[PDB]
């Protein structure tokens, strides 16, 4: 493992988050580099399962994808990545800064995410966990795709899908959640949901609905309505991402181009409102 580094080269400084599977720390590597350190609590999951996201990052590298720096393979397992100061997009959206974000900033962030996903698309991979909680934010509003624990090649003749899978229906394309059909198009569906998170300041999609109600409604044709102050053109994009037929959904290449040129090509008459 050419990515392996000695434990003593790391210094855990500030604890950013903690749960039942481990913790996330801000620290320093080699006494010169600020880094993010994800830890595994022994016994909560296999070290092999914990290190999966590290394996994916060794193959997937891009400006808009969080970069892997190093790994400490002996328990307690450590995953070292580039430090993203503002934390998760979800937390950022919900926090005190979120209130000042308007459509220009939110679309810019969506365009960066689309670029990272356009790379994932070109690499023939599928993320499977695309949502605001799994996007990291740095300075200058830089956004990068993170948490690659579920990412994998679409076609892998040596991969046997696990049955009885429990994927979050609110963010997962119905064909993927129901039939295990994960494609880049199912990631596009998730991107549409992410667009609602961006435009609602991080609210949970399908408010007031539980998982089973979401599945039934989505299969019946129900789609989330246009959020207040969100231009119809952006909601139209969300709906394209939510087409029942996976192949009728847009590419990330198209999404990136559309979002990058949004304020000149699609909504040139945009004017700031109260929230967007």
């Amino acid at each position: 493992d050419a990515w392996e580094i000695p434990r003593e080269s790391l210094r855990l400084e500030v604890k950013l988050g903690q749960g039942c599977f481990g913790e996330v720390w801000m620290g320093t590597w080699n006494g010169t580099t600020r880094v993010a350190i994800k830890t595994l609590k022994p016994g909560t999951m296999s070290p092999e399962a914990f290190l999966q996201e590290a394996q994916v990052m060794k193959k997937l590298r891009h400006e808009k994808l969080v970069q892997l720096y190093a790994v400490v393979s002996e328990e307690p397992i450590y995953i070292v990545t580039e430090y993203m100061s503002k934390g998760s997009l979800l937390d950022f959206l919900k926090g005190e800064t979120g209130k000042y974000l308007r459509l220009p900033q939110l679309v810019d962030m969506a365009a960066q995410i689309a670029s990272g996903m356009a790379y994932v698309e070109r690499m023939n991979y599928v993320h499977r966990d695309l949502r605001a909680a799994n996007i990291l934010v740095g300075e200058n509003l830089v956004c990068k795709v993170a948490d690659f624990g579920l990412a994998r090649l679409i076609e892998d003749n040596e991969y046997t899908a696990r049955q009885g899978a429990k994927f979050p229906i609110k963010w997962t394309a119905p064909e993927a959640a129901l039939y295990g059909r994960f494609t880049i198009k199912s990631d596009v569906w998730s991107f549409g949901i992410l667009l609602t998170e961006l435009t609602t300041k991080g609210r949970v999609p399908y408010p007031g609905m539980v998982n089973r109600e979401v599945l039934d409604q989505v299969e019946r044709g129900y789609r989330m309505p246009c959020p207040p102050e969100c231009p119809e053109s952006l909601h139209d994009l969300m709906c394209q991402c939510w087409r029942k037929e996976p192949e009728e959904r847009p590419t990330f290449e198209y999404l990136q181009a559309f979002l990058e040129d949004y304020f000149t090509s699609t909504e040139p008459q945009y004017q700031p409102g109260e929230n967007l």
